């Protein structure tokens, strides 16, 4: 597994900061935010070369250990042996994931958590900092 | 009961960043770095007013559970209601935390293990940012 931060406390408008560097050989990296490994608000998922996927942001929740409704977005900001900076934050209605150059995507919340106290990173994604404003 | 962050993978040599801010009203804040809760190379507890030492670092080590020898020092270089921040390494005979202005202090290497792989953060210490250097 990668980086695992538990008791966030995460409110909505205040806002999540990761940076890390995308393996130049990546197929997939992600990102889980929620309340712990089964009940996640967003499961962030990039795919380079996985799962028959290529170039495609896979987003989900999962609640009770149960996957819901899966969503993908047609734009894919990463590039394999880069730096990437991911900035979430969330209300009652969406999560809001941006990125620093104009890319801003939004999911819905499925699960209203009062906030998000777990985050977890797995794959081709070496974290370099985390920031809770 | 602060931020918890777990898998760091922490080597000899590589530097962890901690930023965050110390309360108003702060009696003491905690450090905790190691394998687990129940293995600490490093407890890390600067006590402004708390267990009977006033301006007091006090470092100790948990291993398997229990407390080692505590080590304490003169020098106090923090400040409530305000910032603080530590960059901290470790290699086979010292742990060593650092902050900007040059202070530097160092605690000795008990459980000799392989990486850091645990943080957690206690007291009047809420952590901003952390980032891996
Ligand atoms: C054990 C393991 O390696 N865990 C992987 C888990 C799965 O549980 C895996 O099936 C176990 O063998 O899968 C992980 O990624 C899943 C996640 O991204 C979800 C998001 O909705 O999608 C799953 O793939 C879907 C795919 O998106 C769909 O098109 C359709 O094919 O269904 C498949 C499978 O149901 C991913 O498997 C996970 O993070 O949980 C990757 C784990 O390593
Ligand atoms: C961990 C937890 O759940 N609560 C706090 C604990 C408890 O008070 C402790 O388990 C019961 O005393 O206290 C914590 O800090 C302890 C730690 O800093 C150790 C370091 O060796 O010192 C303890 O105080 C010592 C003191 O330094 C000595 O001079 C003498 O007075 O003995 C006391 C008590 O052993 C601290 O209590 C902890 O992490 O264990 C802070 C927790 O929030």
């Amino acid at each position: 597994c990668g980086l695992v931060a538990s008791n966030l406390n995460l409110k909505p408008g205040e806002c999540l900061r990761v940076r890390g560097e995308v393996a130049p050989d990546a197929k997939s990296f992600v990102l889980n935010l929620g309340k712990d490994s089964n009940n996640l608000c967003l499961h962030f998922n990039p795919r380079f070369n996985a799962h028959g996927d290529a170039n495609t942001i896979v987003c989900n929740s999962k609640d009770g250990g149960a996957w819901g409704t899966e969503q993908r977005e047609a734009v894919f900001p990463f590039q394999p042996g880069s730096v990437a900076e991911v900035c979430i934050t969330f209300d009652q209605a969406n999560l809001t994931v941006k990125l620093p150059d104009g890319y801003e995507f939004k999911f819905p919340n499925r699960l209203n958590l009062e906030a998000i106290n777990y985050m977890a990173a797995d794959g081709d994604f070496k974290i370099k900092c985390v920031a809770f404003d």
